[PDB]
């Protein structure tokens, strides 16, 4: 019952990253002794996804090496789609059942010759391969421990159910990384809909910085043509990219937010985590159970780092002068104990009198403390025509950031008399105080 | 009698003197699911020069509804014979290439033209229209 | 166990090596006069490079009947994902824009790479193809 694999599992190592050079063939226990296999590590297996050319994408090679960095003297399986997935989009939606079965096979007969502990693999899932590993570990009797994907596909997955796509049911516990849903529900290629105990929503989800419009034109650029079409796909790579940063960053792992919305994390309402939230992502992540399922959301850099923090702000605006304006944007600086931004910018409308705001705010330098602040108002008149006669303003009295990684309700403090903000004017001082 | 307020517009900085050719649309399709800020680019061919990839935005697409807007192009056309009507998405790649994707029918076009007044009813071809999301344009030509 | 012939093409001069991208067609389309000595122009584009404005000859055109020709290219494309099947025409000008010209309905295509044995499925779009003549050519895409 082992002549239907169709699916060669490889099983490369840190010297080799590149070619498959070897072949874990089912029910043939040869292959187990022929290439080194420490029954007693951890072993993760990696399900890439869909590809237009007849090979491995450019990201597997980075992915695997990383791995062998974090946790040496571990085995790594690597599978091949190739010969199935590069028939008909839909073709490869039908074929994730029979790849998914090969793969639930693959683990029973582990299980049974070897009956190596199934608390210790990770069905690596990206684009369909996610998918794939869902509807793969269900079959398997044992379960198992960690089914953490990368941008779960959205099209013929979307208004399904737990056999047919991923499921937090199918393992222990699951995480995805929902790195791209823009546009209409259930055509987006990215999965909206929550699926796992937990799951990150980098930036929202609306798209990545680390890219540009990409495809200038249909035939003088390059939609996928090489060239550009990794550009196109501004997204769908950044989830793995931003895994191995996490994986290769150890000691500082960013810190993903647990909330209710994009809108209202945007506000910065939503970022204290007394409870069990706000908790790691990555290969560090925690691994907790919850009663339904739980959304997060932070944001991050452009793409060699990451890791950026969170410092939400909040005012208590109050001033003499009861004209309500909209739409302005108000521009703010901080200096600190480490380093310092210069000119970070934000946007809040609906400016008010008598009345608190607040905003999210990010930073991608560490600072640790804070000592100052800056509260520019900018304006679109810097010349000396607006720079006399009266320009609305305010006055500004406490500030109440909050740090984020670490709960800090420090008290800014306005100056005795010298603030008066205003439109077209210098920036506000501030200083730690109570 | 009163105050008489105008409108143009204008090229970058060195000759200026743009056109106006503004047009209206006949939408009327099958499929009656509203959609809302999307955009529309079109293109146009005539007897002295051409544009090529000129965009614009039209929201609040319906069907059974006509439609109008403003375009402007930077360079002398003189007369127009053909028509592009592109419609543009940001799912470039084959994920929506094939899965039915929304789409529109496209029946005439009344361009109108500016400095020389000219109804030219522009004229889609017996069935080859089919306006649809990431999608060739729609050809058309002189007609009436 | 006897003479074998073969038979190849090749580029102008330097690099030579190229490719083999036979076709068929399955035409099929309602009005039933046969025609003979056409032109007809196609274009590919892949995942590596692209040709623009290849053409090639199929005389003894007909419906309900399934066609075949050979066609080459000489540059690397890898893949290829969609396709152009203008039909061209020495009567460019408007005379032969509006008026009823021939014209023929396109179901599906079986490209057959030659390199590597891939009987890739190209597929019509769900109605927008109506090929004509002096009219644009007719998009399609990877199916099935």
């Amino acid at each position: 019952d082992f002549r239907d694999i169709e699916s060669k599992f490889a099983l490369r190592t840190p010297e080799d990253t590149a070619e498959d050079t070897c072949h874990l063939i089912p029910g043939v226990t040869e292959s187990v002794a022929n290439c080194h296999f420490n029954h007693s590590s951890k072993t993760f297996v990696v399900i890439h996804g869909w590809t237009v050319t007849g090979m491995y994408e450019s990201w597997v090679p980075k992915l695997v090496a990383a791995l062998y960095k974090r946790e040496p003297d571990s085995n790594v399986i690597v599978v091949d789609w190739l010969s199935r997935a590069q028939q008909h989009y839909p073709v490869s939606a039908g074929y994730t059942k029979l790849v998914g079965q090969d793969v639930a096979k693959f683990m029973n007969w582990m299980a049974d010759e070897f009956n190596y502990p199934l608390g210790n693999v990770h069905l690596l899932g990206y684009s369909l391969g996610a998918h794939a590993a869902g509807i793969a570990g269900s079959l398997t009797n044992k379960k198992v421990n960690r089914i953490t994907g990368l941008d779960p596909a959205g099209p013929n997955f979307e208004y399904a159910e737990a056999p047919s796509r991923l499921s937090p049911d199918d393992a222990d516990f699951v995480d995805v990384l929902h790195t791209f849903t823009r546009g209409s529900p259930g055509r987006s290629i990215g999965i909206q809909k929550p699926v796992g105990h937990v799951d990150i929503y980098p930036n929202g989800g609306t798209f990545q910085p680390g890219c540009n419009i990409g495809e200038a034109l249909r035939v003088i650029a390059e939609r996928g043509l090489g060239d550009v079409d990794q550009l196109v796909k501004c997204s769908h790579e950044r989830s793995v990219h931003l895994f191995i940063d996490s994986l290769l960053n150890e000691e500082n792992p960013s810190k993903a937010y647990r909330c209710n919305s994009k809108e209202a994390f945007e506000k910065g309402l939503c970022l204290s985590c007394r409870k069990n939230r706000c908790n790691n992502m990555g290969y560090e992540i925690n691994k907790v159970r919850a009663k339904r399922s739980s959304k997060m959301y932070l944001k991050t850099r452009s793409q060699m780092p990451y890791k950026v923090f969170h410092y939400q702000v909040k005012i208590h605006f109050s001033g003499t002068e009861s004209n309500t304006y909209t739409n302005q944007a108000f521009e703010i600086s901080l200096y600190g104990t480490v380093a310092e931004s210069e000119n970070i910018p934000f946007t809040l409308p609906e400016v008010s009198t008598n009345k608190t705001y607040s905003f999210l705010l990010y930073t991608e330098v560490d600072i640790g403390e804070l000592l100052m602040l800056k509260l520019k108002w900018i304006s679109d008149s810097y010349f000396s025509w607006s720079n006399w006669w009266s320009s609305p303003g305010f006055d500004i009295g406490k500030i109440r950031v909050k740090a984020g990684e670490t709960q800090k309700k420090v008290i800014f403090c306005s100056r005795e008399k010298m603030s008066y903000l205003q439109k077209g004017k210098s920036p506000v001082i501030f200083v730690k105080c109570h």
